């Protein structure tokens, strides 16, 4: 029903201009979001709605299971643009419970190309296999791995030279880990926020350029 989307768009734009005739014109002059959202592509987790934000407020990357991989130039380019060009003050790594990508990493079905994309989550589940094994249900295991996954990605972001060099030059920048409940609409802090070099293990601290 593609036509509906066009009709929706026309109605949306016109309604906004009725309340604020300059909303788009002003926004178009400059991009100044204070946040980068890194989250899952899952249709149930749209960034702006969940945190009550407006067009212009959130720079967004979404991918399968919200992973930040060391040699993925897609996500790395979003982070670099956000930190170096836009100078966002916060990176919000948001995973969600019931994530299908995370769930697939606990099962042994072949999905195709995505096998490689998700294998770091499988590695994480293997790393924490004893911990996960204590949990009686598959849903509990999935949801805990969803949390562990967010925590790993926060660490990954904080280990980049992009983030560390921003800190080196006195830029204020925090990396947060949150988890969204698709069952209840609640966006919850995992309390793993990193805001400076002193919070990193020595093994990950890069010397300044
Ligand atoms: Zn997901």
């Amino acid at each position: 029903a593609l036509q509906q989307l066009f009709e929706n768009n026309v109605r949306w734009a016109e309604a906004i201009k009725q309340e604020d005739p300059d909303f788009f014109a002003k926004l178009a002059r400059q991009q100044t979001p204070e946040y980068l959202w890194i989250g899952c592509s899952d249709a149930r987790v749209p960034a702006n709605e969940i945190v009550g934000m407006l067009p212009g407020d959130l720079f967004v990357h979404r991918n399968v299971a919200n992973v930040v991989l060391h040699t993925d130039l897609n996500c790395l380019s979003v982070i670099q643009f956000a930190v170096d060009v836009l100078k966002v003050k916060h990176i919000l790594v948001t995973g969600h419970y019931g994530c299908g990508g995370v769930r697939a990493s606990l099962h042994n079905d072949q999905l195709g190309l995505i096998d490689g994309w998700l294998r770091s989550i499988r590695d994480l589940a293997y790393e924490y296999r004893e911990h996960l094994e204590q949990l009686p249900t598959e849903e509990e295991r999935v949801d805990r791995l969803c949390e562990l996954n967010v925590i790993q990605q926060v660490a990954n972001v904080s280990h980049t030279s992009i983030v560390q060099n921003a800190w080196h030059r006195g830029q204020s920048l925090s990396v947060h880990g949150c988890i969204y409940g698709i069952k209840d609409g609640l966006w919850k802090n995992l309390n793993v926020t990193v805001s400076g070099l002193d919070q990193l293990p020595p093994q990950y601290r890069l010397s300044p350029l």
